[PDB]
């Protein structure tokens, strides 16, 4: 097997430590990518346009001065929830509003009349928005979830068009045309002209995310020895963690949407540049067929590993000789129809996913509208990273310590518990809302690695990757669901978050169904 190969070549060597480094510090970014939607997305008030204010002219040809508070009022009416409305001006002033009495229910629907001719957003700590730009408001409010949706679409897309690709091609290939996708869509969605086309960017922009993914795990745990792999994920899963402070960090500098994505999207230029000096994994050019490239790969492995006379000695007769097991028995992946045909395995695999699903649902639902759950969200984007690592190696720990379907549970029922508990605490209470949902959100990364690390042993290894696919495709259409449950805040802001908790609390509790170890 090519595990003697590794032994012989390396292992925990000066390569693998480079190519480790190299390979996560692109998921930072990946992660700013795909949490950009908060701060170029985000929704200020959005007062309708009114001619009496705007219009210097009509503002100045009354005699005196009219405080601005007080103009509003004869123009706009009373909206819902405590506000002036934001889809709504008065038909003609009323000057009935400003003097003696103030009106409740006079000020009523049947006088008003659409914003027809705009909104005037608020600029204060957005100069420039996606929202504002397109006027996704009032009746197009819609609009701004079902863009995040489609986002996620292409995650869904990808994931299925980049998997039988890299198994052709190559993963070392593919992933450099996912980072020059990836920085060639993030540079035209910047100059989007158009909704449909800036959705259009977003959604490849999805694609290139996805097979950078993918690529980058299989690169990963295929030049590492079996032992590390634990490790070797947690590696990865902190680098996205970081991704999250680097985030608050940009967003506090730049405020224009454009800048911000551009800035964001720059730097896959230098990783498609790099992409070159970079290890082909040797596993596939054995199993695949091409021996000589597979030889001149190991060789190179060596000599940067520091044996160069070891590296030497490997010869075509014994690589062919170390691989027969994988080669002269081809282990075709186990179609999933095999999966689910052994009765004995339903039971596991159900609950499985129903563990991933809840998971990616329940993230992808509350972190890209990062607004409904605290005051702020520069504080809450630094939090949520500088909270994550801390968790995500305590649940290491634990696992190596306390059994796995212990966590496993635990986490998940912690993390609907703490949303559940600040979708109820009053709004003026911001404090307790915001660190409840801070750790809400560091116990969803916790189970992320926990069922990450768990799914992979419960079933045997010739079905293990059927499972962990399954699991993962699970994920990313619940990823999908997520954001298009928020239409249903329009009943109440206290929907969309019930909704969200609920989910993680009864996937938590099936969760404790499935064996341990
Ligand atoms: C469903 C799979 C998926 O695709 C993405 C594309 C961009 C950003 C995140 C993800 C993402 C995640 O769920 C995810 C969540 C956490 Br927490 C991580 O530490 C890592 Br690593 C990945």
């Amino acid at each position: 097997a090519f595990s003697e190969l590794l032994d012989q070549v390396g292992g925990l060597g000066r390569f693998q430590v480079l190519q480790t480094v190299a390979l996560v510090v692109p998921i930072m970014w990946l992660c700013t990518q795909s949490m950009l939607e908060n701060f170029s997305a985000a929704v200020p008030s959005h007062r309708c346009w009114v001619p009496l204010l705007d219009n210097s002219t009509a503002q100045a040809s009354v005699p005196g001065a009219l405080g601005p508070e007080a103009l509003l009022a004869v123009s706009i009416p009373p909206g819902p929830n405590q506000g002036p409305h934001q889809c709504r001006r008065f038909r003609q002033p009323q000057w009935q509003l400003l003097d003696p009495n103030a009106t409740a229910t006079n000020w009523s629907e049947a006088a008003t009349e659409p914003c027809v001719d705009g909104w005037v957003y608020d600029r204060s700590t957005f100069t420039s928005t996606i929202v504002a730009k397109w006027d996704l408001v009032c009746d197009s409010q819609a609009l701004k979830p079902m863009a995040q949706s489609i986002y996620l679409a292409g995650i869904l897309v990808g994931a299925a068009v980049c998997g039988p690709a890299s198994d052709r091609f190559g993963r070392r290939l593919v992933l450099t045309w996912s980072y020059l996708q990836m920085a060639v869509s993030g540079t035209a969605a910047a100059f989007a002209p158009t909704f449909p086309v800036y959705c259009l960017f977003r959604f490849l922009v999805a694609f290139a995310v996805a097979g950078v993914m993918m690529n980058t795990g299989t690169l990963v745990m295929e030049w590492t020895s079996a032992q590390a792999r634990p490790l070797v994920m947690t590696l990865n899963s902190l680098g996205f963690s970081f991704g999250h402070v680097l985030m608050a960090a940009v967003a506090y500098g730049v405020r224009d949407w454009a800048l911000l994505q551009l800035v964001v999207s720059v730097p896959f230029f230098l990783c498609f540049v790099y992409s070159c000096w970079l290890a082909e994994s040797a596993r596939w050019l054995l199993i695949t067929g091409r021996l000589d490239r597979g030889l001149r790969e190991l060789q190179r492995v060596a000599a940067i590993n520091g044996k160069r006379a070891v590296g030497d000695t490997l010869t075509p007769q014994v690589l062919l000789s170390a691989m027969q097991e994988e080669l002269s028995v081809g282990q075709a992946p186990a179609s999933l129809g095999t999966l689910l045909r052994t009765p004995g395995l339903r039971l596991r695999t159900c609950i499985s996913t129903l563990c991933w699903f809840a998971f990616g649902f329940t993230f992808f639902g509350l972190a890209l509208d990062l607004q409904a759950l605290g005051s702020n969200i520069f504080l809450l984007q630094v939090l949520i990273g500088v909270v994550d690592i801390p968790a995500k190696i305590g649940t290491l720990l634990l696992l190596s310590r306390l059994g796995r379907r212990p966590t496993q549970a635990a986490s998940l029922v912690l993390a609907g518990l703490c949303i559940l508990a600040n979708t109820l605490v009053p709004h003026e209470m911001g404090a307790l809302r915001s660190a409840l949902a801070v750790l809400g959100l560091g116990g969803l990364g916790a189970a992320f690695t926990c069922i990450t690390i768990y799914s992979g042993e419960l079933f045997p290894t010739v079905l293990r990757m059927t499972a962990v696919g399954l699991g993962q495709m699970a994920a990313r259409g619940g990823a999908i669901l997520g954001p298009l449950v928020r239409l249903l805040g329009v009943h109440g802001p206290w929907l969309p978050l019930l909704v969200y908790g609920t989910v993680p609390v009864l996937s938590g509790l099936a969760a404790l169904l499935l064996p341990e170890t």
